[PDB]
């Protein structure tokens, strides 16, 4: 079974011959996977020697605690990370219950991973790269019931004004399919990109499931290609929600959005926009912005919002298989399916 319910379809490490092992810190994550790549006789690999299905049991909270309570003093700190570069065999890195990491995991030319339960936030290093999750030239990962978490907001005297913290999700280069599901993403200013820049197109990702609150923009950043982003949970977006850019196309659908500044808009450019297909959401017309407090601004350069809440493009037949409930039943049931600690539990129209 490769059914993620989105574009990327993949079982990560939890396939035939898979070889389970628990990581109870992230060098033993580091070494697990270091010891993935020899053969029987001690040869290194290309790719692999075998899957993994790695159980983190580790548990950070004292590093994520110290954090919170000193959020401008993380950016200038090493950043912390586990990386997953060139690991084609398949590979699952699961938390266990209860298990916290103050490091993110970095994905990098390598396809089929999964990455479940892991409650990551707080990291250090937003001045270096310090992403919670990143996809780099990685197709069929996954990325699923996770909690994403720091603070949204931004300290004086930071790179750029920019680097507090970095992203929860970044995606680029030929990350042709990914699917983000369930995660609890809260206290993030830069949610996660979909192309490094203008020139960094392509790319199918499904965001579905996924509960954002508290953050201000990047849900995502979309720079041509294809997002299908389903039954997700929008609140107090500070900034701008999904950005469709360089001719990108975008299908919103039965997603519940509230409290949200420009939740879909093509900023930044100045041209290029891309599109969006709008049907199902719990917005239905203009005279819905104020029923859930939906406001817009302008921007500098030329931009397009959805401030008519139509249609403005096509969307290309879904592939893979999906069954969306109503938008009323995200904002009612999805807190309890969404994040790490849920046993990752889906939310069907049953349990509506």
């Amino acid at each position: 079974a490769t059914d993620t319910g989105g574009y990327a379809a993949t079982a990560g490490g939890n396939v035939t011959g898979a070889v389970s092992k628990t990581a109870t810190s992230m060098q033993d994550i580091v070494n697990i996977i270091d010891a993935a790549r020899l053969d029987a006789n001690g040869k290194k690999v290309k790719g692999g020697a075998y899957p993994l299905v790695i159980t983190y049991t580790g548990n950070e909270d004292s590093l994520i605690n110290a954090a919170a309570a000193n959020i401008c003093g993380q950016w200038s700190k090493d950043p912390r990370g586990v990386e997953i570069k060139e690991f084609t065999k398949g590979i699952t890195i699961i938390g266990a219950n209860g298990s916290s990491a103050n490091f993110g995991i970095w994905i990098k030319k390598s396809s089929d991973v999964v990455v479940q339960n892991m409650r990551i936030g707080y990291l250090p290093g937003g001045a270096k790269d310090g992403d919670m999750i990143r996809v780099d030239d990685s197709p069929n990962v996954w990325v699923d019931h996770n909690e994403l978490f720091a603070a949204n907001h931004e300290c004086d005297g930071t790179p750029d004004n920019d680097t507090t913290f970095e992203s929860a999700v970044d995606i680029k280069g030929a990350s042709n399919t990914v699917t983000v599901s369930y995660n609890y993403i809260h206290g993030v200013k830069k949610v996660g990109l979909d192309g490094s820049s203008s020139s960094d197109t392509g790319r199918n990702i499904t965001y579905h499931h996924n509960y954002y609150n508290d953050v201000n923009a990047r849900l995502p950043l979309q720079r041509g290609g294809l997002v299908h982003a389903y039954n997700n949970l929008y609140t107090n977006i500070t900034g701008s929600g999904l950005n469709v850019r360089q001719n990108g196309q975008a299908l919103i659908e039965n997603n519940w959005f509230e409290k949200a500044i420009n939740p879909v808009t093509s900023r930044y450019d100045g041209k290029n926009f891309g599109t969006w297909v709008l049907k199902g959401n719990n917005i239905t017309k203009p005279a819905d912005f104020s029923t859930y407090s939906i406001t817009w601004t302008a921007d500098t350069k030329p931009y397009v919002n959805a401030d008519s809440w139509t249609s403005t493009g096509t969307f290309p037949t879904v592939a893979y298989n999906y069954s969306p409930v109503s938008a009323q039943c995200v904002k009612d049931k999805l807190p309890g399916y969404a994040g790490v600690g849920k046993n990752l539990a889906t939310l069907t129209s049953t349990a509506c």
